[PDB]
C-alpha cells in the first residue's frame, strides 16, 4: 500500500489547507486553517461565493464601516471553516486575530465570539478548536475557555517550557511547528542538512511526545508545518499530524509500509508542581530558538490578518 | 585638546570597568560594572585581598555553605563597589543576580540585599544604582525600589517599548546598548558597514533621547556598549556616556574639539497614557532585534554570574 494509507494505521491525518478540494482527495478527520491559508483560500475563485455572503452578513449586522469589517473578516473565516466540516467528521481548527496574542482578556473575548458564530450556524462546540498562540498570555486565556466547554489548539509552539505549560492548563491540543524548528537552525547554525532522526523539529516533538505520556497527559499532539515526508515519517505514531496537500500527494504516491517511531510503553509517572510565569518566561528565553520563532510566527499572522481586512475593506 | 576633554563639556564621562586602575586615569564622575566585569576583576592580582575579604566575611555572618557562595559572590560585587567609589565622586552601578530578570519579588529582594551590604559598610544609597535587566518585571521592580529610594539603572534596553515603560515608571537611570544594536544588524542584514550617523544603535538612542526630553522625563540616558569612538562622538550632548577603557583610551589621545549632536531645543509636550503590559509585550517584540538581544543579554550575565559562583565555591 501507499505510506498514507499505511500513516493512518498509527496517526490520525489532518489536512493542513482552506481548500476544500484537498478534503474530498485526502479524506482527513479533522482540518486546520490559519490567517495565511485563510488568505490564499480568499483567491480561490470558487470562494467569491463565501466572500460576498460574509461581507453581506456583515452590513446586516451593523452600520459602522469599523465593526463591518471585523465582523465581515470573522464570518470569512467561519464561512470557510462551514464548507470544510461538510466533508471532515472531525473538527476544523480557526485561528484569532495574533494581535491580540499577549493579552488574555482580548483573546478570551475574541475566542468567543468566533464560537457565537459558528453556533449560529448551527455548530456546536465539539466541532471546533479555537487556535491561539502559545505565548503565557494565550495559554492562560485557553485555560479559562477550556473551563467554560471551549476547545483549544495551542499554536506556534516551541520550547519545552511552553509544552509543559500547555500540559499543565489542560488545553485540549498543541501544535509544536517542527518545519520551523528546522529552519532556524540551517539558517543560525553550520549544521544545513540533517537526516530525519536529528531533525531539531524531529527531536523536539519526540521529546514533548514523551513527557505527555510519561505523566498521563491527555492534551492532543499534533505535529504541523513540516519541511519533507521525512519528517513525517519520523514521527508516525504521533496522535495526530496536520499535513500540506502538496506532502499529502508525496505520501499518498509513494510505496511501502512504515514502522511506529513514537510510543510510550510505560507506565504513568506523577506530575510535579506547576511551572509558574517566572520560570516559564526563564525557560523559555532560555532557548535561542524558541524566542525568535514565537515572536516572529505570531508578528506573520498579523500581518496576514491585516492584508486579510485590507481585501475585505476594499469590498465593503 | 583631546577628544575626552571636549566630550566632557555636553556629556558626563563614566567608566565601564571594575578595574580601579581607569578610574585614576580618567577621572569619571561614575563607574558602572557587570557580572562580566566583576568576574574579569576577580582575576585582577591586587583584587585577591576583596576576594578572601568577601569569603571571610561570608563565613562569619552562617555556616551553611548554600548562603556562603551567594554571601560571598554578593560581598565581593559590593566590595569591589567600595574601591571604586574612593576614587570616583559619583555613583556605582552594581548588577542584580541576572537569573531574577524575569522574577519581580525576587529582584526587589536582591536589590534591598545589596543596597544592605552597601550600607553596612556605611555608603548612603545617593552613591549607588542598582543595575537590573529592562524586562517588563525587572522594570516593575524598579518602580517599585524608586519608591523605596533605592535608584536604579535599567540595562539591556532595546527596543522603543522598553525605554517608554522605563520612562513611565519614573526610573533613574536608562543603559540603551548601542553596539550591541550593531552586531545584530551586521549578522542579520545585508549591510555589514554602517557611518557613524546611520549606526542603528546610534539612531536608536537619538530617538530615546529626543523622546524623553520633548516630554520632560527626568530619566537620566546613558548609552552603553560601544563597538568604535565613532558612535560616542555621534551621541556627543546625551546626559552620560558609559565607556570601556580602551575607547577611553582613543579619545584621549585624538585630538580636535568635538560639536554636540544631541539636544532638544523645543518646549516640553504632554504625556501620553502609561503603556500597559499587552501593548508592551506586542510592541517590544514587534522589533526582531530587541527580541534576540535582550533575551540573550540576560543569558550571557546569568552565565557569567554562574561562572563567578564556581570560583568563590573553590574557595570555601
Amino acid at each position: 500500500t501507499d505510506k498514507l494509507t499505511s500513516l493512518r494505521q498509527y496517526t490520525t491525518v489532518v489536512a493542513d489547507t482552506g481548500d476544500i478540494a484537498a478534503m474530498k482527495l485526502y479524506q482527513p478527520q479533522d482540518a486546520t486553517t490559519a490567517p495565511s491559508l485563510i488568505l490564499n483560500a480568499a483567491q480561490i475563485p470558487e470562494y467569491r461565493k463565501l466572500i460576498d455572503d460574509a461581507v453581506a452578513w456583515a452590513k446586516q449586522q451593523s452600520n459602522d464601516r469599523a465593526q463591518q469589517i471585523v465582523d465581515a473578516t470573522d464570518k470569512l473565516a467561519v464561512n470557510i471553516g462551514l464548507e470544510i466540516l461538510k466533508l471532515v467528521p472531525g473538527r476544523i481548527s480557526t485561528e484569532v486575530d495574533a494581535r491580540l496574542s499577549y493579552d488574555t482578556e482580548a483573546s478570551i473575548a475574541k475566542a468567543k465570539r468566533l464560537i457565537k458564530l459558528y453556533n449560529d450556524a448551527g455548530i456546536s462546540n465539539d466541532r471546533i478548536l479555537i487556535k491561539l498562540a502559545s505565548t503565557w498570555q494565550g495559554i492562560r486565556a485557553a485555560e479559562q475557555l477550556e473551563k467554560e466547554g471551549i476547545n483549544c489548539n495551542l499554536t506556534l509552539l516551541f520550547s519545552f517550557a511552553q509544552a509543559r505549560a500547555c500540559a499543565e492548563a489542560g488545553v485540549f491540543l498543541i501544535s509544536p511547528f517542527v518545519g520551523r524548528i528546522l529552519d532556524w537552525y540551517k539558517a543560525n547554525t553550520d549544521k544545513k542538512e540533517y537526516a530525519p532522526a536529528e531533525d531539531p523539529g524531529v527531536v523536539s516533538v519526540s521529546e514533548i511526545y514523551q513527557y505527555y505520556k510519561e505523566h498521563g497527559y491527555e492534551t492532543v499532539v499534533m505535529g504541523a508545518s513540516f519541511r519533507n515526508i521525512g519528517e513525517i515519517l519520523e514521527l508516525a505514531g504521533c496522535d495526530r499530524l496536520t499535513i500540506a496537500p502538496a506532502l499529502l500527494k508525496e505520501l499518498a504516491e509513494s510505496e511501502g509500509a512504515i514502522e511506529r517511531k513514537l510510543s510510550y510503553t510505560g507506565e504513568v509517572k506523577a506530575r510535579p508542581a506547576r511551572i509558574t510565569e517566572s520560570e516559564f518566561l526563564w525557560q523559555h528565553n532560555q532557548d535561542p530558538m524558541a524566542v525568535d520563532k514565537l515572536a516572529e510566527g505570531i508578528r506573520k499572522f498579523a500581518i496576514d490578518q491585516e492584508k486579510l481586512e485590507k481585501m475585505i475593506g476594499d469590498l465593503l
